């Protein structure tokens, strides 16, 4: 049927590392020390709450079964899990935070290289998790993290799942959705595949273009099937060629197989990388400027395992 999946799954002493703040409420800041290595790795450490709920302890191993199973540079990286009274997972931490904070924040500093370059990189993610057959179902610019302004990173694995042998879409019953990032098929008939992965791409690159707005802000989610059925997409971004809205709007088509692969995605925006100026226009885009013992410290992307 299917490849077996010989990843890892790394386990953690609690001791083995250090909060040293919190970022969100439960994600720590914190540092990791691998016993007897002399590295000092950033870390985020999400740590679950209530610990008496066995559903979100489904939910967490869930999440850190799919991330310890992907290893690609545009994708977040897990190191492990320490199963203390509450369950923790261990991952590379992203200290600018996720990418809907970092536009909105810094709007008046973002040129058309870092707009398209994050384009791309998302892209490479994406293609990346199509080829290892899995299904992000959670595409959003809240769902993308910042390394550096240069790097950016796919995560959230709660909803992902892995098509099967045979399986070219997912079937799945209830919950709260993301309905505004949604494709068309995923809200009638719950269908989602990497096409519909394309159509949250789609939502994601409007929402980095406008700088963190809220689509269809201030329609009912009940609302948006009908918007859709009738024809109705996202506005064209003010900064926005022809050419980058067009390939929004391709993501957007009816019918899947008439979206973008992914892996034309890339390519699309590789060319428009080439000469931003004449795809994106920004005000001011060529005046754009971003970013105890430290000694051992090594970012996790220099701490490979064999
Ligand atoms: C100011 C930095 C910040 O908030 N960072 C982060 C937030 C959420 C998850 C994070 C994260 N870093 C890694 N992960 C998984």
């Amino acid at each position: 049927g299917e490849a077996p999946n010989q990843a890892l799954l790394r386990i953690l002493k609690e001791t083995e590392f250090k909060k040293i703040k919190v970022l969100g409420s439960t994600v720590y800041k914190g540092l990791w020390i691998p016993e007897g290595e002399k590295v000092k790795i950033p870390v985020a450490i999400k740590e679950l709450r209530e610990a008496t709920s066995p559903k979100a302890n489904k939910e967490i191993l869930d999440e850190a079964y799919v991330m310890a199973s992907v290893d690609n540079p545009h994708v977040c990286r897990l190191l492990g899990i320490c199963l203390t009274s509450t369950v923790q997972l261990i991952m590379q931490l992203m200290p600018f935070g996720c990418l809907l904070d970092y536009v909105r924040e810094h709007k008046d500093n973002i040129g058309s290289q870092y707009l398209l370059n994050w384009c791309v990189q998302i892209a490479k993610g994406m293609n990346y998790l199509e080829d290892r057959r899995l299904v992000h179902r959670d595409l959003a610019a809240r769902n993308v993290l910042v390394k550096t302004p240069q790097h950016v990173k796919i995560t959230d694995f709660g909803r992902a799942k892995l098509l099967g042998a045979a399986a070219a879409e997912y079937h799945a019953e209830g919950g709260k959705v993301p309905i505004k990032w949604m494709a068309l098929e995923s809200i009638l008939h719950r269908i989602y595949t990497h096409q519909s992965d394309v159509w949250s791409y789609g939502v994601t690159v409007w929402e980095l273009m406008t700088f963190g707005s809220k689509p269809y802000d201030g329609i009912p989610a009940s609302e948006i099937s009908s918007i859709l059925e009738k024809g109705e997409r996202l506005p064209q971004p003010p900064i926005c060629t022809i050419d980058v809205y067009m390939i929004m709007v391709k993501c957007w088509m009816i019918d899947a197989d008439s979206r973008p692969k992914f892996r034309e995605l890339i390519i699309e925006f590789s060319k428009m990388a080439r000469d931003p100026q004449r795809y994106l226009v920004i005000q001011g885009d060529e005046r754009m400027h971003l970013p105890e013992d430290m000694d051992d410290v090594v970012d996790a992307d220099e701490y490979l395992i064999p």
